[PDB]
C-alpha cells in the first residue's frame, strides 16, 4: 500500500527531502548515537513510544538486509556483483534509513515541533543566499 | 542491539516458536487480510495503535526488500543469482515478516489473551503425540 | 489595466525594485518551499487566503510556461532562436516569478507589516553607497 | 504541486470540460467585459475577492506572455520560429486564458451556483443529440 513513515507523527517525505541528501549522519554513526542514548529503552519490553517502536522495527529491517546483503556477496564469485549489492543498498536505502533514524532521534531527544521547525528553517537557510542569510548553518543543542 | 519484536507486544520469538514453520499463511494472504481489514488505519495519520506503528514499517521494509531483489534479477545477468537471490529472500525472510504479520492481525483482530492462550494451546496440541492428537487443532475464531 | 500585483497586500513594485537579482533564491528553490510548507493548502479546496490564491495562479503560470518552453525545445529547428526563447522566458519571467513567490511565502511566514519593515530597511540599506553602509545586509529570518 | 484554479471556487477541470473549446469568447472581447465591468477594482488595493486576486494575477501573466511575442516578433528574424511561438502562445494559452476569464467574470456578474447549474445545464445541452437538442443553446442572463 501507499504509507509514509512519518504522516502519523507529523511530516512527510516531502518535507524531508526538503533538506539536501549530504546533511544526515552516517548509518553507523546514527545506530552508534541510538544504542548509547536509547538501548535500555528499544531493548525494554514496554511501548515506551512509536519512535521507539518504529526504530526498532527500522533497525530490525537494517539488519536483515545487511544480512542479506553479505550473503549474497560472500556467495556470488565475481566482484562486479559480489559488490552490487552493498552498493546499491548504501546508495538508495541507506538515505531513507539515516533520514528516517534522524527523525526519530531528533525527535525523541529535541521534541517533535522543534524538529519540524528546524527542517523548515534549515530548507529555507540552505536555499537562501549567503550575503543575505545568517551565516551559520542552524543546528539543534540540548545545551 | 538484540530487538526482539514482539516482547513490547507481550511476547517472544520463542512463545511464538511453537507454531512451527509451515503454520503461517502466505505472505499474499496476510497482506490481502491487511489490506481488508485495517487499509484506513495503516494509512491514516494517527497512531491508531503500536501494531499499526509496527505493522507500516513492516511492509515498507518488506516492499523495499522486494524492490532490491527484482532491481537484483534485473540488473545482473546472471539468472542463477536472480533466482538465489530473489528465492533466498523469500526462504528466510519471508517466514519472519509472516510471523510478526500473523502476530499483529491476530493481536488487533482478537487479542493479546486470547493469541497467547491460542499459542499455548497449539503448543500442547502439537507437542503431543499424534496418537493422542485431537484432529480438531485450536483455530483462532470470533464465532 | 494596470495592475500591481502587491498594491492588493498593501506593497508596491517600487519597493521591490531595490531588492536586487542576487537576493532571491532560484525558481526550483522558491517552488521547493512552496510543496513543503503550503501543499495541502494550495492543493485545497478553501480559500485559505489571498497570498494562497496568487501562488496557486503563478504557479499555473509558471508551469505553463514550462510547457512551453519544452514545446519550443520540440518544435524549433532553429537552436539559436530556441535557446534565446527559453533564456528570455528563465531570466526575465522567473525573476519576476522569484519577486513575487518570495513576497508571498515571506509575508505568510512573518507578517505584512515585518516583510514591508524590512522592504523599507533594505531599501535604507541598499541606497545607501557602500562606503558608508554596513557589508553585513538586513535579514529576514525565523531563526 | 498539481493545483487546480478552480478547485477553491467549487468547480474541477472535469466540470468546465463540459464546454467545447470553441464555446469560449475571444480574450480581446473577455478583457473588454472585464475592463468595463470591474476596472476600478483589479486596480483596486482591495482583497475584494478571490476571483478579482486571481483575474489581476492571470491578466499580468497575460501582459507578460503578450510582452514576450512582442520581443519574438522584433528580435527572431526566423519566421517560422516567430510564428510558431505566437500562435502557440494565442492559440493554446488563450484558450486557458478564456477559460479562467469566462470562469471568473461568470462567477463574479451571475453566481457561482449560477455557474455551475449552468454548466450542468450545458452539458445536458451539449450531450442531447441533435434530434432532441433545442437550438437556444443554455445562456446566463441577469433578466
Ligand atoms: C528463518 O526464519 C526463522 C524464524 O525465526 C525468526 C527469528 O528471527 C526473529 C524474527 O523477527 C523479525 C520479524 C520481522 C523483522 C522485520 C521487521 C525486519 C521484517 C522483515 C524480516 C520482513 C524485513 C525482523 C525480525
Ligand atoms: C534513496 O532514497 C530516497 C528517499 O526516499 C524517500 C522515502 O520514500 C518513501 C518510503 O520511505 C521509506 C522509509 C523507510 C523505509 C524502511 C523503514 C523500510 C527502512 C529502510 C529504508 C532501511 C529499508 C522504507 C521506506
Ligand atoms: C490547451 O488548452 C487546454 C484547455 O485547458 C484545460 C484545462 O487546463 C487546466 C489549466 O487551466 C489553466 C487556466 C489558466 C492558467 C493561467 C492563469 C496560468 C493562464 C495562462 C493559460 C495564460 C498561462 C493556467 C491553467
Ligand atoms: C524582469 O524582472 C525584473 C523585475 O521585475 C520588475 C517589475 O516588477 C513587477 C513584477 O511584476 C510581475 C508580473 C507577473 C508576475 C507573475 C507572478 C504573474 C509571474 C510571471 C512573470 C511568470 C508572469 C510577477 C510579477
Amino acid at each position: 500500500m501507499d504509507i509514509d513513515p512519518y504522516k502519523e507523527f507529523g511530516a512527510t517525505v516531502e518535507l524531508l527531502s526538503f533538506l539536501p541528501s549530504d546533511f544526515f549522519p552516517s548509518v553507523r554513526d546514527l545506530l552508534d548515537t541510538a544504542s548509547a542514548l536509547y538501548r535500555e529503552a528499544l531493548e525494554s519490553p514496554e511501548h515506551c513510544s512509536p519512535h521507539h517502536t518504529a526504530l526498532r522495527q527500522a533497525i530490525l529491517c537494517w539488519g536483515e538486509l545487511m544480512t542479506l546483503a553479505t550473503w549474497v556477496g560472500v556467495n556470488l564469485e565475481d566482484p562486479a556483483s559480489r559488490d552490487l549489492v552493498v552498493s546499491y543498498v548504501n546508495t538508495n536505502m541507506g538515505l531513507k534509513f539515516r533520514q528516517l533514524l534522524w527523525f526519530h532521534i531528533s525527535c525523541l531527544t529535541f521534541g517533535r515541533e522543534t524538529v519540524i521547525e528546524y527542517l523548515v528553517s534549515f530548507g529555507v537557510w540552505i536555499r537562501t543566499p549567503p550575503a543575505y542569510r545568517p551565516p551559520n548553518a542552524p543546528i539543534l543543542s540540548t545545551l
